[PDB]
């Protein structure tokens, strides 16, 4: 049967998450809760001139608990660094699929080469929660290099599909995940109509950057909306009005309790305090 549309949140208010990541909140977990199950934030960092700086724009040493922190690069570089001396560089068309488990303290910033040159930056934050039995395991990274990410052809006309995680079209997804959820981003060309098939039951999110497209031929979405399909059925269709960069997101529910607090997301209240304790007595470490 076909998802039904349920509805859409469109944001245009801009944030800033230090001084490098002007960003659109599309969804988080603190308004919506578990109608996101699996994922709990989506930040997108729209299009922004950066002139050339000798500074390091971004954001300093910050913690992360109980969930992983997906970066997509689409223009310009991002840097990372932990306290563990590990990190990595996003370039354009790069993603880092980050665990942060039981503890990762880490600073995100404008790459060398891309602060050095300036230009747009676009970028994509996603938060993706894990089953209660994995929130502890150690942190871990998945740098992902562009070209590893399978990219599959819809049509004839430039629309594209990237799997960075679960699978499409017999293509596996780039990121290994902890529990069953797909990840999907590409473009949709103007005038081009697509049928997707997802999970029964799955959480199925239409996240639309920037463009219009039309879900099941009847509601229209704009640029910086996140649409919420039904959990019940297994397809929907997306039919674009203009050229359309799109995220799909779909994943088994995780029916566990959500709390959270700041960067820590865990099941509980005690589980919160304890990141809180283990925080603020400086068992995270620092960044030399
Ligand atoms: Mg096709
Ligand atoms: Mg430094
Ligand atoms: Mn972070």
């Amino acid at each position: 049967a076909m998802k039904k549309f349920l509805g859409a949140y469109q944001n245009n208010h801009m944030h800033w998450v230090g001084d490098g990541f002007p960003v659109y909140n599309l969804f988080s977990y603190d308004r919506l809760g578990q109608t996101l199950s699996p994922f709990l934030l989506l930040d997108y960092a729209a299009p922004y001139n950066f002139s050339p700086t000798t500074e390091q724009q971004g954001v300093g040493s910050h913690p992360h608990r109980g969930f992983e922190t997906v970066t997509i690069a689409y223009q310009g570089e991002v840097t990372h660094k932990d306290s563990s001396g590990g990190g990595g560089t996003i370039k354009t068309g790069d993603v880092q699929w980050m665990t942060a488990g039981a503890g990762v303290l880490h600073e995100e910033f404008h790459s060398p080469e891309f602060a050095e040159h300036g230009g747009l930056f676009e970028m994509v934050q996603l938060w993706v929660n894990l089953p209660s039995h994995s929130k502890m395991t150690p942190g871990k990274y998945q740098a992902i290099e562009a070209k590893d990410i399978p990219d599959i052809a819809l049509d004839e006309h430039g629309s594209h599909l990237r799997v960075i995680a679960g699978e499409y079209a017999d293509a596996k997804g780039a990121a290994t995940t902890f529990s069953p959820l797909n990840v999907w981003d590409g473009k949709l060309v103007k005038g081009q109509k697509h049928t997707l098939y997802v999970p029964e039951g799955h959480t199925t999110l239409v996240v639309v950057l920037e463009g219009a497209v039309v879900v099941n031929d009847t509601n229209r979405l704009e640029g910086k909306t996140v649409a919420i399909l039904s959990r019940e059925g297994v397809e929907f269709s997306l039919n674009a009005e203009e050229d359309t960069k799109f995220l799909v997101l779909t994943g088994q529910p995780l029916n566990e309790p959500i709390e959270g607090y700041g960067p820590f997301v865990m099941n509980t209240k005690a589980e919160i305090m304890e990141a809180i304790n283990d925080f603020n007595r400086g068992k995270f470490g620092s960044i030399m």
